[PDB]
């Protein structure tokens, strides 16, 4: 269970994305590691948007369009369906460093397989190497509860819970991102 400080949201600090309901790295497994967010969720060949690094931490440019952030911990983030990567090999970085876009075309967007119902980041929670289950993870302010099935966005099930307003936050609602929490 991440330190409540260590992470912000993965796009720009005073922007607002619409996430999805959690799920595994595949899309069908256990645990439900990952969840999707786009600014607006377009068709392809649409205007795309700024990721940013979700902590401090080094960064791994596996292809043109994934990226692993891992802080020392062994905790590490995971970025996929990315464009116009603009990190190295080794660079460390701070939450909010801009990591690049999520792809606008399907050719780069799945450019290790996969599939994709269009321009979307699809983000993942890892330690040491593996993915660990999101359930309880803080993002900022919000601590995430996982959801019954992969993608499962019943608002009742699958939840950002804002520690600091009491808040409770739905999949395709836009979610603010106020940075690193205190
Ligand atoms: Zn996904």
């Amino acid at each position: 269970a991440p330190p409540s400080n260590l992470m912000q949201l993965p796009w720009r600090q005073g922007y607002s994305w619409q996430p999805n309901g959690a799920h595994s790295n595949t899309g069908s497994g256990y645990p439900y590691s990952s969840f999707d967010a786009s600014y607006d969720w377009p068709r392809w060949g649409s205007a795309t948007y700024s990721v940013v690094a979700a902590h401090a931490g080094t960064v791994r440019v596996l292809s043109r369009c994934q990226v692993r952030v891992t802080h020392p911990s062994g905790w590490a983030t995971n970025y996929y369906h990315m464009d116009q990567i603009q990190v190295s090999n080794g660079q460390q970085v701070s939450a909010d460093t801009k990591l690049g876009v999520y792809a606008g075309n399907i050719n780069t967007a799945l450019c290790e397989g996969g599939s994709s119902t269009g321009p979307h980041l699809h983000f993942s929670l890892l330690y040491n190497g593996a993915f660990v289950s999101l359930q309880g993870a803080s993002f900022g302010p919000y601590r995430i509860n996982v959801g019954t099935s992969n993608y499962d966005n019943d608002c009742r099930r699958y939840y950002f819970y804002n520690q600091s307003a009491g808040t409770t936050h739905c999949a395709f609602r836009p979610l603010y991102n106020p940075g690193l929490a205190l």
